[PDB]
């Protein structure tokens, strides 16, 4: 496997900080980040906005640092780092809902692009969904490298296409004095904005060792997440906002179609969806290569073609399925930290030999995680983070040995 789903990336095929950059760039410049800021930008104020999006994008970029580190440390995906937690077995459960959730996610954003495009150009919305689907699974065939050719070409383009049309935005609506002027009629409570802000991409920033496992260097993969996270889903939030605020339109492409920027919003689209969806199919094609020992290329090709002939459905029905499941995902992060945390010297080696097939204890964490989002007060994602990897401290050392 060209990707190295079964072990540590070895030394020659690691990657340096620029690449890594513009992969974790890549992920999270996505409309739906845009949209999201839409709502908090018309449920809060201007001082509330950046401060739920600058406190939650921080979370987001701390939590997502942690995971890089261990990632970078080890050479290892995220499936992989889950065996030493959940087992060698144990693992194929988070695998299963990480890359499940991002084939949805991946079915999702393909319909997101070839709806607005077919009422835009009356082109079958059918045959978009084909011709986009099958090019976004034929780049995830390529690997790391195809997700580095596609992010250092669409992240520019978006940051400066996409900033340019929020300038104008602000500009044609009375400059920032407007802005700052204007009012929810009903306020968003404050720790709902604030998981929101987390949850827009705690579900692929828990994969975040799928990418930046291909760093060298440890410490430059905390400023890959901090960059990506912290920076990069804020600037996409600041779309969102400026474009809500300046036209009721959350999504920069349709500011831009308002401001007669025709071509700039189809290619800002395309691009934003094309890397996020590439890289959810990457990290699918290592989860499930994780369960069944295949090539994850193979898998990741799979994948996108059960995503595209599914994806209609998927943006209609199964979205809020899709958020559902995802619930127990940042508890299975809060367990990886913790296990790490709790047992570095295990990592030295990726010595399957010593773990185990299944650690109950991992499992009966991530339940409590959940329980913890759903009852205790705050912000949810944070709450069920914490809930799976204090637990698992805790219980860990005691019912496991
Ligand atoms: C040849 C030119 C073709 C280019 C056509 C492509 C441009 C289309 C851009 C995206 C299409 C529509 O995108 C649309 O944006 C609105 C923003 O109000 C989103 O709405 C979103 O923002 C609101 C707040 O505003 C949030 O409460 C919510 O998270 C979300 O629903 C819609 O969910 C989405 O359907
Ligand atoms: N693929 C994804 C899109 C948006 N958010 C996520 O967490 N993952
Ligand atoms: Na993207």
């Amino acid at each position: 496997d060209n990707n190295y789903s079964q072990g540590p990336v070895p030394i020659s095929a690691r990657k340096g900080g620029l690449a890594l950059t513009f992969v974790m760039l890549g992920l999270t410049f996505f409309s739906a980040s845009m949209w999201t800021g839409g709502a908090l930008g018309t449920g809060l104020s201007f001082n509330d906005f950046f401060l739920a999006v600058l406190i939650g994008n921080l979370l987001l970029g701390i939590y997502t640092a942690f995971l890089g580190f261990i990632g970078s440390k080890t050479g290892l995906t995220t499936h992989l780092l889950a065996r030493y937690s959940f087992g060698i077995k144990g693992s194929w459960l988070p695998s299963f809902l990480l890359g499940g959730t991002q084939v949805g996610w991946f079915g999702v954003g393909v319909a997101m692009f070839a709806i607005p495009v077919g009422k835009a150009t009356g082109i079958d919305i059918n045959l978009l969904i084909a011709v986009s689907g099958i090019l976004m699974t034929i780049t995830v065939f390529f690997g790391i490298s195809a997700l580095t050719v596609l992010s250092i070409i669409a992240v520019p383009a978006i940051a400066i296409l996409g900033s340019y049309s929020v300038y104008l935005a602000i500009h044609d609506m009375g400059g920032l004095s407007t802005l700052m002027n204007v009012k929810p009629t009903q306020p968003l409570d404050f720790n709902l904005a604030l998981a929101m802000v987390v949850g827009s991409f705690i579900s692929a920033g828990t994969l975040t060792a799928d990418f930046v496992r291909f760093g060298r260097n440890p410490k430059v993969a905390v400023v890959v997440a901090i960059i990506a996270f912290f920076l990069g889903n804020t600037l996409m939030f600041v779309f969102g906002a400026a474009g809500a605020a300046s036209l009721g339109m959350a999504d920069i492409s349709d500011v831009m179609i308002a401001q007669g920027l025709l071509l700039p919003a189809i290619v800002v689209l395309g691009l934003n969806i094309w890397t996020t969806n590439d890289n959810a199919l990457y990290a699918s094609g290592l989860g499930f290569a994780n369960i069944t020992g295949l090539s994850s290329k193979k898998l990741s090709v799979i994948n996108g073609i059960v995503g595209t002939v599914c994806a209609l459905w998927l943006y209609n029905n199964f979205v809020g399925w899709l958020t559902f499941l995802s619930a127990a995902i940042p508890p299975v992060g809060g367990v990886i930290i913790a296990d790490y945390l709790m047992n570095k010297a295990r990592y030295n080696t990726f010595n399957i030999a010593t773990m185990q097939s299944v650690n109950w204890v991992a499992l009966l964490a991530v339940a409590i995680g959940i329980v913890a989002g759903h009852w205790l007060p705050g912000i949810v994602p944070v709450n069920a983070v914490l809930g799976g990897a204090i637990s698992y401290a805790v219980l860990n050392p005691i019912l496991n040995r």
